[PDB]
């Protein structure tokens, strides 16, 4: 039974994603709360490009406990509304609410483990998220965390220039992308997740840059400016410049003080410069850091 936008009551804005504001809404019929993503279509040059639709088809096929569920799609004139299951909060809001004490370690471990399961599934299904950030990681009352707001390799609808997409995205962007690499791999998601892991532990973003070059310099200042020994081929990457400052590597003992050797070991493998040495989602699940992983329920307040 087709739904119509007149069947949904706006409740409040709950997020700012790649396509603008995300609304919490209530289906006037069932009384069910949902999340709405609006996409403005620009049927100009030729209409909707098959290419973009292909990526979306793969996303549509995804079915996993750690990937937000799409409940319905609503088409209008030049618009597209996606009706999603509503989850309590996103990771950014949760961290902001827990910044005075920080997220308990078992929860950090549980969320990272679940995100790795979600990514392992995506990567084995030809799907990369590409824009991982705390804001698009959704947590529910039952302790689950889910991936949402996937980035497409190909632009789909009309772009939405927000701080989140133009700037925040940069903070979690893999160095090979910043250096203009030809074709990147699923490893770019592992980098993003590694940055998020660090952030959950320190309660502060690891590399908050405001431009690609500033982002790159912030990364070099902490992990050290990469070289051919550490990352074979780095000096020949499209945007690499011999004139980049040469910073020495800082110890994770200083970068993420609270973590023990198992945590640092995992983090180091996720933030490896060489995409070829960066741990895979599947391999990460077997890391000893998750030896005592459980399924705790969070302390959500609003
Ligand atoms: O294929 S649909 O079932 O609509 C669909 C289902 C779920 C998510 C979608 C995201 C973008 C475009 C779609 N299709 C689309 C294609 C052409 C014009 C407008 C929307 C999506
Ligand atoms: O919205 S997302 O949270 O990524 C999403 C979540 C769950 C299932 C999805 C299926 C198709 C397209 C999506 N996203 C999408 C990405 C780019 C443009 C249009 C739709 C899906
Ligand atoms: C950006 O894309 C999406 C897709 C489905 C979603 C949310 C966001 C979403 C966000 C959210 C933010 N704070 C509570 N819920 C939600 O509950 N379901």
């Amino acid at each position: 039974s087709p739904e119509f936008m007149e069947n949904f009551q706006k409740v409040e804005k709950i997020g700012e994603g790649t396509y603008g504001v995300v609304y919490k809404a209530r289906n006037k019929l069932t009384g069910e709360v949902v999340a709405l993503k609006k996409i403005r279509l620009d049927t100009e040059t030729e209409g909707v490009p098959s290419t973009a639709i292909r990526e979306i088809s793969l996303l549509k096929e995804l079915n996993h406990p750690n990937i937000v569920k799409l409940l319905d799609v609503i088409h209008t004139e030049n618009k597209l509304y996606l009706v999603f299951e509503f989850l309590h909060q996103d990771l950014k809001k949760f961290m902001d609410a827990s910044a005075l004490t920080g997220i308990p370690l078992p929860l950090i471990k549980s969320y990272l483990f679940q995100l790795l399961q979600g990514l392992a599934f995506c990567h084995s299904h030809r799907v990369l998220h590409r824009d991982l950030k705390p804001q698009n990681l959704l947590i529910n009352t039952e302790g689950a965390i889910k991936l949402a707001d996937f980035g497409l390799a190909r632009a789909f609808g009309v772009p939405v220039r927000t701080y989140t997409h133009e700037v925040v995205t940069l903070w979690y962007r893999a160095p090979e992308i910043l250096l203009g690499c030809k074709y990147y791999s699923t490893a770019v998601d592992i980098w993003s997740l590694g940055c998020i892991f660090a952030e959950m532990v320190t309660r502060r973003a690891l590399f908050p840059g405001d431009s690609e070059i500033d982002q790159l310099f912030r990364i070099f200042r902490t992990l050290g400016t990469p070289d051919e020994v550490v990352w074979p081929g780095v000096t020949s990457m499209p945007d690499y410049k011999p004139s980049f400052p040469k910073w020495a590597r800082q110890d994770f003992s200083k970068v993420v003080p609270p973590l023990d050797e198992d945590g640092r070991s995992l983090l180091s493998q996720m933030l490896h410069y060489d995409p070829n040495k960066r741990i895979s989602a599947k391999a990460a699940l077997a890391h000893p850091f998750f030896q005592d992983v459980t399924k705790p329920v969070p302390h959500l307040r609003l």
